[PDB]
């Protein structure tokens, strides 16, 4: 009865993410694949989650939720297919649920994939309150011969960033933790939004500018930058031996960042290992793609610019070196 | 560092599920099918949890929850290609999460499908004590000429029915409540293993007999007996304007769910509406070859038998009837 409000509720929201390719959980292959490989990812929103459960705002966690699997997929150079969702709860609010799940289908949206399944699962005494638990499945499809896995990465390559939204769904467990210290007031007005408007930004999805990007240009790496901030998530695009150049003067942190630095008495050394501090991704390419690749993502709604190089390195050094 | 132990700690078990389609969460298609469908679902174990929490038993709820995945994927024909978990948790005891996914390993080679990748995610205050949850997801695959849909099935088709290990992962609301009543001693014994284990008893998984049965008998319908027990899930089978004439003396309750009835001071009529009494799967095909089908479904090892027929059912009646 209460899944059954929960069906015809969300029935909508699930056919508007509708693709082709989706039969009648069936789904077909896209026919331009000739030896297509499946990827496949699961993520949750973490501590995020608590934030939208303190705030009872719930209409955007599910981009959050499709953003965190999908941005991950893109970074082989897959592109999303089909997505499902299992909702987890003590007591299930049918109004809470159809929100978050019309966020996924708002995710699956932008990220080009059918939400074609779900589970919503009532689990007495494992929640308390109104609390849920939402986790994310996504498969995409890559070309075999087109995987992206690094091997071109060379010393020389330059390094694109791509502007993230706010800090996308990393960092909230130091996010609470500043808030409940400082007894923040989350209605403060910070450059035209709420401070609770800024921190539930939902995350960035890069699908539609990164399918373009891989398609006309010739992508070494990709790194979707998450747990452990800017700091360690660079590294992932590096072969060993080299270390990332990063241009200071290239980009200004935004200002909820800097907003959560000040309030939250925060070094900036845990700053750049928590949050992304406004790259979302970073991408490795030849030096002489780098200014169009960067118009290209610009053109497709992105906030991109050239953010450093790839260099050798000493045994010694740190694989990320800001000048 | 715990997420580190407990890496290092499955790798084992991930590898052991590995298939040749595996790359590298990279998969390739099975080479056989001509025209491939993929089949997704996602599941989780439900109330099963939280017996095996009270018990502190942890090695083989993995096992249920690849069986409810595989399961229901099967009766579309589909066969499982690859899992991923999403496990949730307030603080990680690694030992708890590793016995957790060792079964999922577990189950997936008995499904045939491989274990390619999952997610570990602490949720502070959101579960108390050591409470986890975990969210299965698998993909199959299956020749689209053959999907089963139903549409053969026909009035004078045979059900056989797979025997269940026991309760599987549906009930378990009704079982701890039970229980809680009656305060039993989970160690009392009952055909030589506790009542404990019988309650923990993994689901079988119908993956090597179900793919064989598909792949030498025309195969009608297939019904995964779960949520809202046998009653529920029979007229899965059925066309319109249809029922299943099921033969009572054909089988016997399986004693763990006569234990559950008597002590629990239940009526058969909820215990049909909650528990499988004893039926796993229930599968439409023509009587001609159902006694074939059940020497087969024997051979690879599970218990089945013909239980009964589809009729031809007037506007009022039940679409299920025992006599
Ligand atoms: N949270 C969800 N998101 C997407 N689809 C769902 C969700 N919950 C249920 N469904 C779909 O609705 C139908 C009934 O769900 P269930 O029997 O609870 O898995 C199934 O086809 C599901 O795939
Ligand atoms: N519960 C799990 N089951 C299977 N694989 C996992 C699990 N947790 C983590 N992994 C894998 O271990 C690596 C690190 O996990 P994470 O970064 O937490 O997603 C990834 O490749 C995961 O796919």
């Amino acid at each position: 009865d209460a899944g059954n409000a929960l069906v015809e509720r969300i029935k909508g929201a699930v056919k508007r993410t509708r693709r082709p390719e989706v039969m009648g959980a069936l789904c077909e292959l896209p026919t331009k694949y000739k030896h297509p490989v499946l990827v496949s990812g699961t993520d949750g929103v973490g501590t995020k989650l608590r934030l939208a459960l303190d705030m009872k705002k719930h209409d955007t966690i599910g981009i959050d939720l499709v953003a965190m699997c999908v941005n991950d997929l893109i970074v082989q150079g897959a592109e999303p297919l089909f997505f499902l969702d299992y909702y987890a709860t003590g007591k299930l609010d049918v109004d809470t649920a159809a929100e978050v799940i019309s966020g996924i289908a708002d995710g699956c949206l932008q990220a080009g994939c059918a939400l074609i399944g779900g589970e919503t699962a009532e689990m007495p005494g494992m929640y308390e309150g109104e609390d849920y638990d939402v986790a994310g499945f996504c498969v995409g499809v890559v070309e075999k011969e087109e995987i992206i896995d690094g091997s071109k990465v060379q010393v020389g390559d330059a390094l694109i960033a791509v502007g993230s939204s706010g800090p996308h769904s990393n960092g909230y467990s130091l996010v609470r933790k500043i808030l409940e210290v400082s007894k923040a007031d989350k209605n403060e007005r910070l450059a035209g939004k709420t401070i609770g408007e800024h921190l539930l930004a939902p995350t960035k999805i890069y699908i539609k500018s990164g399918l373009k990007l891989i398609a006309e240009h010739d992508i070494h790496a990709i790194s979707h930058i998450t747990g452990g901030g800017f700091w360690e998530n660079i590294p992932r695009v590096l072969p060993e031996g080299t270390k990332a150049v990063i241009d200071g003067k290239s980009w200004e942190w935004p200002v909820i960042f800097q907003w959560l630095q000040e309030k939250g008495n925060v070094t900036t050394h845990e700053m750049y290992r928590t949050f992304n501090c406004g790259v979302g991704l970073i991408i490795a390419l030849p030096k002489d793609q780098a200014n169009a690749a960067v118009a290209l993502l610009q053109a497709e709604g992105e906030t991109a610019w050239v953010i450093g190089e790839i260099a050798a390195a000493n045994s010694n050094e740190a694989q990320v070196e800001i000048n």
